[PDB]
């Protein structure tokens, strides 16, 4: 019978297009590069107020290089002319009664204990401690540098996927709409401008600036390279997104110490210590890039003929029902 | 004859079992992500005692900024004071016997010679250089800071698989036995407290503290992130292993130089120079996870259904032997 | 007809020979990680001199632990003893007639405007601005360290492919000529001697050191890791390549700034600042290794069996013609 046939063409045509539209979607037929090779390199611009200083690229990032991990500091805590010897530490978690609760076996992680029970104040008794004197007050409150939220990141961004050895920056003239030395990233008014200004990351991430700038954080800005390299090389484009990284029993927040080192004239050494707080940022460069390939295309080949032609027979049982 | 077909079913029962196990078990239907996203914030505690000085985090750990790749300084040089000027090199390599072996045909990537040969001292004479002087003498031996044993690691990691857009962190509190504040990774009784003991990294990675502490070295802690993204978000678990990365006609250990400049009311310029051996820890983040996707379940399918319908046909030409 | 099976025969050992050396040589019998876990440890070695100056490793190697991206600074500008305090900027594009064009609607990304208008020269009439004075001028020209291009880069690589756990070291002393002491990396008569020399890194790269040194600039010591896991651990070997990654609305080059801070005997701050411009190098480590595995055989057995059984049926279909 003639039906016989236009009901398996039938049976061809309909099951074939299910599954023509499914594996061309996914892409079936290309090997695919998730190992990108990415550089970064990182400019910030601008000066802030704190206290009465003032604070320039050279006093609040750092590192100074411009790598893919680096600080915004936005508040900091100074104990100024430490100098190496004795004193009580002002830490309340050190409180003593008397020299027998200042042994070794006592915060055995922290400083080194001389083993005396000393007066810090007169509301106060602590153990002393060998190192830097005085001692860090880390408790007292501190202003936070404002004009960081001005401040402008560069990102120049250069990626290869070596399986195609396909390498592509991120400064693109032509999807820009401003100049590059003036345009400013928007999501959605000029998306491939290198260009972002700190408060807007901030936004981008969900975050507010006085709170973050206050308690320190990690953000994210998140490079990413899917491409059809299939296609022509203007459609290999770069998408930022933006991520706290730190979110959330820990306190939140970001610091770290580090000591200006000075030496007397008579020889002794002094530095100023410094917590700092600011906004780390990671650039986090994703990529992975498409293209043909035979063993691909002849595995979902084989893949979609042997499919369809096991759907059709199940239909043919289905109908005959 | 029906027997015909209990042999065939066997055939299928059989055949088909051996094929269904194996490629369950490779999760052959699953789509591969293997491009991990991770950040990584680190914190150093502790303070020890070198020479008659006490070293805290702001003067051993470097760099200050908490990366993934970070050094604890446990041994040190200093070259106190040195400035500008003409002086002998005290190292052996730059004998000499007159002003004749002293150009700049000799040692060509070394120090800049001024091309006179002097008395360094009454036993040795080398030629002379321009640069800091005096010049360093680095075949000395100095302690080691032994309470960096003691010291605790803080690694706090989110990381992200793009594929699928799962991002997940390392602080988990249910996972381990005691609070966040004071638990202590253990391979066994706490594998998912993210606070770990130096000394135990320098176990996990067979180390001895003395001789690591004494030549410096280069110590992974691997952050593993396996997961199968068809079972709970629960499920999806770091694995942290450790290893020594510097293992090994090159001397081992790890050391680097920088030095504290000054500058004196005269104006005129002088540093401490310094060469720290320190174990260099690098956080590792591997990861690779597995969701269900319709198109390797499909191909995999047809090459299920392929393969057995050829093994029956073979074991039958087998049988019939 | 016996001819039947000579022409089937025939039909499937072309049709079957072509498939399989497609397919044998693609490796689609293997798995393949393409998230190689590497370990860079650099020692850069050398001395220059700039002005009347001597820098060593201490000097212009930024940072100094050896990490993947470092910079060995070639050419820098000086602005020494600045204060806090007010001054006029030297920038041009700071120029003012009166104080009403020194508000803080212009210029807002720059430095913190007092509204003053200042006669910084007889010439140049430029807002005034608290920070440290003088200000910098970056107009002018200075030399760079030609000593540099002697300088050596020794690269010390420890990798691992974590889905086989295959992990090796590209310190290779059989593959080597010479001894590792006096070895240098050429791609032709020693191309796995880790050092590497500057001069030579940048003519790889295709750049003329005097241009780079003089703008600074971004180069990519690439090493490959491309692995047959199911050959001898002896075939597992690193390839160096290199690229720069600045290449090039923007002006090329690199440059940074950083600050050395001093005290006085009065306790006051004034701090030299330093505008750096060096060879920023970026150690990229791609690897990707091939393993046999049972699931990706299987699938690409079925593959080239159904393809072959097809590709017979179609070619007696053409023969027939
Ligand atoms: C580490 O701390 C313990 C106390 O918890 C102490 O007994 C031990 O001596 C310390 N280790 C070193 C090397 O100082
Ligand atoms: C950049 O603009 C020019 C025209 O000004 C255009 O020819 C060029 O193709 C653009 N860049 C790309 C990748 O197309
Ligand atoms: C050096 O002088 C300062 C006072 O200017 C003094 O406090 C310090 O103890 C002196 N150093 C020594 C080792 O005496
Ligand atoms: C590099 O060293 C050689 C000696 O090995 C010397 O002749 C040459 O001038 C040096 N290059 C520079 C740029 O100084
Ligand atoms: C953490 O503990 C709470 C109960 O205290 C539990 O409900 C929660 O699910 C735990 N975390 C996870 C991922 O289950
Ligand atoms: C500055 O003074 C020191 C002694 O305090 C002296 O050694 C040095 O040479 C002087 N600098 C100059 C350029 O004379
Ligand atoms: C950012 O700059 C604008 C001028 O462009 C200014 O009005 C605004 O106050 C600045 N933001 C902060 C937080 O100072
Ligand atoms: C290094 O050289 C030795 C012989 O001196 C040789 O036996 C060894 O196999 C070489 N290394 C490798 C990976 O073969
Ligand atoms: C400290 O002394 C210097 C001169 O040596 C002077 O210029 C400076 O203004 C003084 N500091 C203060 C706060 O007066
Ligand atoms: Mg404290
Ligand atoms: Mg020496
Ligand atoms: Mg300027
Ligand atoms: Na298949």
């Amino acid at each position: 019978w003639t039906i016989g046939i236009i009901n398996r063409v039938v049976q061809l045509l309909i099951i074939s297009y299910f599954v023509g539209w499914v594996f061309l979607h996914e892409k079936a037929y290309q090997v695919r590069d998730t190992a990108i090779e990415s550089s970064v390199v990182t400019k910030v611009k601008g000066s802030g107020l704190y206290a009465n200083r003032v604070m320039d690229v050279s006093d609040y990032v750092t590192p100074p290089q411009g790598t893919s991990v680096f600080v915004i500091i936005t508040k900091m805590i100074v104990t100024e002319n430490q100098m190496q010897g004795f004193c009580p530490e002002s830490e309340e978690k050190y409180r003593c009664v008397s020299d027998s609760q200042c042994g070794p076996e006592r915060l055995p992680g922290g400083g080194i204990l001389t083993g005396r029970c000393v007066n810090y104040s007169s509301v106060l008794r602590t153990c002393e401690i060998q190192g830097w004197c005085p001692t860090e007050v880390d408790t007292v409150e501190t202003p936070i540098m404002m004009e960081a939220e001005n401040f402008t990141i560069f990102i120049k961004n250069s990626i290869r996927f070596p399986l195609f050895n396909f390498e592509k920056g991120n400064l693109l003239p032509n999807l820009t709409a401003r100049d590059m030395k003036t345009c400013r990233f928007h999501p959605d008014k000029d998306p491939f401008c290198p260009i972002l200004r700190v408060g807007d990351v901030v936004k981008f991430a969900g975050q507010d600036f006085a709170k973050l700038a206050r308690t320190g954080g990690v953000l994210g800005i998140k490079i990413g390279w899917v491409c059809d390299l299939d296609k022509a090389w203007d459609q290999c484009i770069p998408k930022y997104s933006f991520t706290r990284l730190d979110s959330v029993s820990v306190s939140p927040g970001y610091n770290f110490r580090f000591a200006k080192y000075y030496k007397m004239e008579n020889g002794s050494e002094y530095r100023t210590l410094l917590k700092a707080f600011g906004i780390r940022f990671d650039v986090l460069v994703y990529g992975n890039a498409g293209k043909f390939n035979i063993i691909p295309t002849i595995i979902s080949s084989v893949a979609a003929f042997t499919s369809v032609g096991v759907g059709t027979v199940l239909c043919d049982i289905i109908l005959l029902n």
